[PDB]
C-alpha cells in the first residue's frame, strides 16, 4: 500500500523508486504538474522528505544494516550522498552554465571519499555498507549515475565506483526498471537541465 | 566511551551535548582549533556528520520512538529541523548583515509547522513525537534556544512551542547542563555572530 506523490521528474524520487523496484513492492505515482515534496503514504502514515522516507523503507524493509554499527555507517554514507547532491541541486538550478567548470574539477575529491570507503569493505566486492543491501546503496548509485550523465567518464578514476555501479545495474529486478519508459522517460531534473 | 571531537563552538554538537547531558552520559570533548567535524567515537565506532550521531545515540539510548511509525516521525521532525538550521548556518556565515531582516520575516512561516505538529500531539502536551523524549527534541531545542537569541521574542507567537522550551529546559540535568560554563561559555557560532 504505498503511494508517491511527486513531480514529473526522478528528483529525489529516482532513489526510492529503485528501492521499491529492486525489493518487488508496488506503489502508486501520483503526479503533481506545476514540510516541497515528496509525499510518501504507507497505510495511513503520510511522509515527507526523501532521506525520512528512503530510512522508514528501509526500517520496514531491513534494508539498513545487520546491527547497531552497520546502521550508523549507513546513516553517515547516506549522509555524504546527501551533501553531494545538495551541491548537484544547487549547480543545476543556480550557477549551471558557470559552476559546471568549477564542480567537474572538483567531483574526484568528492567522490574519492566512497571509493575509500568501499576499498574497506571487501575491497569493494559487495555494498558499501556490510554484505547486504541498504537504502544507501540505492541512494548512492542515484547520484553516481546522475553524475556520468553531467560529467561523462567522471567514474573512470574510480575502479570500486564503476564496479559498483555495474555490479548495482546488473540486479534483476533493478536492470528492468531502469531500462523501464516509466525511468527512462522521465527528466533528471525540473529545470530540464542535467 | 564516549568522545566528541569538534571546534570550540557549540555548533552542530549542541544537540547531541544535551542529548549525553541529559541522558545522564558522560563523554570526552577534543577541541579542534583553526567526511567538516563533528567526529564521534564509541568504542572503535568512529561517526562523522551530526545527525548521524543524533540516530546513533539515538538508537542505541533508546530515544528513536516506541515503534515504527514514531521513528519515521521522529525522522521527518528532524530533517524538518536540519532544514531550518542550514538556512541559519547559510544566514550566519553568509549574509548576515542583509539577510538578517528577510530572514526573521519569514522565521514564523518556518516555525509554524513544529507549532502544528505539537498541538496534534497531546496538545503539546509532552515530546514532538509521541510520549517519550527523542533525539530530535534535543534538536528541535537546540534550534529553537539559538533562534530566540538570533530573533527574542520570535517563540511569543507560539503558545505551544514556548512552554515545550520551557518544559525541556526545565528537566533536571539538562538544567544544569544549560547553566554550566562548559555550554555557557561556548560561543555559538565560529564567525562570532549570533
Amino acid at each position: 500500500p504505498y503511494t508517491v506523490v511527486y513531480f514529473p521528474v526522478r528528483g529525489r524520487c529516482a532513489a526510492l523508486r529503485m528501492l521499491l523496484a529492486d525489493q518487488g513492492q508496488s506503489w502508486k505515482e501520483e503526479v503533481v504538474t506545476v514540510y516541497q515534496l515528496p509525499k510518501f503514504q504507507d497505510g495511513d502514515l503520510t511522509l515527507y522528505q526523501s532521506n525520512t522516507i528512503l530510512r522508514h523503507l528501509g526500517r520496514t524493509l531491513g534494508l539498513y544494516g545487520k546491527d547497531q554499527q552497520e546502521a550508523a555507517l549507513v546513516d553517515m554514507v547516506n549522509d555524504g550522498v546527501e551533501d553531494l547532491r545538495c551541491k548537484y541541486i544547487s549547480l543545476i538550478y543556480t550557477n549551471y552554465e558557470a559552476g559546471k567548470d568549477d564542480y567537474v574539477k572538483a567531483l574526484p575529491g568528492q567522490l574519492k571519499p566512497f571509493e575509500t570507503l568501499l576499498s574497506q569493505n571487501q575491497g569493494g566486492k559487495t555494498f558499501i555498507v556490510g554484505d547486504q543491501i541498504s537504502f544507501a546503496d540505492y541512494n548512492l548509485l542515484d547520484l553516481l549515475l546522475i553524475h556520468e550523465v553531467l560529467a561523462p567518464g567522471c567514474l573512470d578514476a574510480f575502479p570500486l565506483l564503476s564496479a559498483y555501479v555495474g555490479r548495482l545495474s546488473a540486479r534483476p529486478k533493478l536492470k528492468a526498471f531502469l531500462a523501464s519508459p516509466e525511468y527512462v522517460n522521465l527528466p533528471i531534473n525540473g529545470n530540464g537541465k542535467q
